[PDB]
């Protein structure tokens, strides 16, 4: 049950979420930035202004990561340090970080991993339409262009997006995230144009052709289980998968939009121009994983047909259902439906009520449950055939989590928010030995 000889095992974090120093250094305003300053958006009034001081404390968390013995780290770049205003000047700063963050990670013998977005877009391509305009597709290569040309060579392995389908649904069909819109009807455009923005990069990437270095995207998905063996829920089951599971995977690996995406989202085509399914479908080099819990679906008689049945145990802190046979099977249900290309799981973990103890320990036994059945599910996935190459947990250190702001830990890593003190919880010290084991047990 050891994995692969040099699995990669990693950690992950994003730049909004840890890094504050949120108007230093020239650092434009994003659109997050923006969003936590409106009343009522985030839990208790929360802000990424300092979060994790990581831009800061970027040292100290090198050190966190070497003591674990982490092979790989996921990071994600802010666009708004690299670019922040309209005149698109690069911000050298804002780059410096950057080639600092990276040159320590070598140092360490820690492989990057970039994520180009992560959901901060700078407010000046929000200015000029953000994702409803097809040329942030355009300024989106441009910045991957920038970045690519500044450290290809030093990031071997580079995601261009971060979960679209949230971009989506949480910052379009019900404003719940930046930039807050809340309308339906402009799902299937703003999907469009995050497709065509990580073809454009991936073409960018291309161009450069750095050494040897790879390019990919990283999705979300929920495996869908019908409720009952019924028809109606299994045919529910199945439109919802369609959909929820295979909007982005579709039209990237097979160059159409899938059947309920365009009932979905039914003028779709007018924003496809010729050229756009091939370049949105251009080889990437690998697939970025992020799952969490499943979705469990019944039929119903009202539209869209489709109701999701919540579930009241076993949840995290967060009420997703713990199910690991969930990640087997999506695993398992991309590889059969897409075929064996490389996969990395960049993002698995929980959040738990974690509290230090009298004597300062964390201790978190049900994340190390949460782990420890995860792992062991992409260890049979890997069995069966998947060409596993990498796990992700989400997060390296407890951060600012989105709308739910600092109520929500996910790290493996404690931190005090006061202080700034890191403290290694269990789950960190439990997954130094699964590193060392390059396995379970
Ligand atoms: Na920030
Ligand atoms: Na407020
Ligand atoms: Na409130
Ligand atoms: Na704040
Ligand atoms: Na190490
Ligand atoms: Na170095
Ligand atoms: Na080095
Ligand atoms: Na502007
Ligand atoms: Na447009
Ligand atoms: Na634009
Ligand atoms: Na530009
Ligand atoms: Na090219
Ligand atoms: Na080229
Ligand atoms: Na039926
Ligand atoms: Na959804
Ligand atoms: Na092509
Ligand atoms: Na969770
Ligand atoms: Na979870
Ligand atoms: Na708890
Ligand atoms: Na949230
Ligand atoms: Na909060
Ligand atoms: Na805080």
């Amino acid at each position: 049950k050891k994995f692969p000889e040099g699995f990669l095992w990693g950690a992950a974090t994003s730049s909004y979420q840890i890094e504050g120093a949120w108007n230093e250094d020239g650092k434009g305003e994003s659109i997050w930035d923006r969003f936590t300053r409106i009343p009522g958006k985030i839990k208790n009034g929360d802000s990424g202004d300092v979060a994790c001081d990581h831009y800061h404390r970027y040292e100290q968390d090198l050190d966190l990561m070497r003591q674990l013995g982490l092979k790989t780290y996921r990071f994600s770049i802010a666009w708004a340090r690299i670019q922040p205003d309209s005149s698109r000047q690069i911000n050298q700063r804002g780059l410096d970080f950057y080639r600092r963050l990276v040159e320590g990670l070598h140092k360490r013998d820690i492989l990057p991993m970039a994520t180009l977005y992560h959901w901060d877009l700078p407010q000046w391509v929000e200015d000029e339409g953000g994702w409803l305009s097809r040329e942030s597709a355009s300024r989106f290569a441009e910045y991957t262009h920038a970045l690519v040309a500044a450290l290809g060579d030093q990031i071997p392995l580079w995601v261009t997006h971060n979960e679209p389908m949230v971009t989506v649904w949480a910052g379009y069909h019900m404003g719940l995230f930046a930039p807050g819109l809340k309308d339906p009807t402009l799902g299937g455009r703003v999907a469009h144009h995050l497709l065509l923005s990580h073809g454009q990069a991936l073409q960018a990437f291309r161009a450069l052709s750095p050494a040897g270095s790879q390019m990919g995207i990283t999705l979300n998905f929920n495996t869908i289980y019908p409720v009952s063996a019924e028809p109606a829920d299994v045919e529910a089951a199945r439109r919802m998968h369609s959909f929820q599971n295979e909007l982005f995977l579709e039209p990237l690996i097979r160059g159409q939009y899938n059947q309920a995406t365009l009932m979905a989202y039914p003028n779709l085509p007018e924003f496809i121009a010729p050229e756009d399914m091939q370049t949105i479908s251009a080889p990437i080099d690998f697939l970025g994983v992020n799952y969490y819990n499943p979705m469990r679906v019944k039929s119903s008689p009202q539209p869209p047909g489709i109701e999701v049945v919540q579930v009241e145990s076993p949840v995290t802190a967060m009420g997703w259902e713990i199910a690991p046979e969930g990640l087997y099977d999506l695993l398992m249900g991309i590889t059969r439906t897409y075929g064996k290309l490389p996969i990395y799981i960049t993002e698995n973990g929980a959040a738990f009520d974690d509290q230090p103890d009298q004597s300062g320990q964390v201790n978190d036994p049900q994340r190390v449950g949460y782990f420890q059945g995860h792992i062991g599910a992409a260890r049979r996935a890997l069995a069966d055939g998947v060409d596993l190459r990498g796990y992700y947990a989400w997060s390296l250190l407890d951060n600012f989590e989105w709308a739910e702001g600092y109520s929500k830990r996910f790290g493996i890593i404690y931190v005090d928010f006061e202080t700034q003190q890191r403290t290694l919880k269990q789950s960190a010290q439990w997954y130094r030995d699964v590193i060392a084991n390059n396995g379970l047990e």
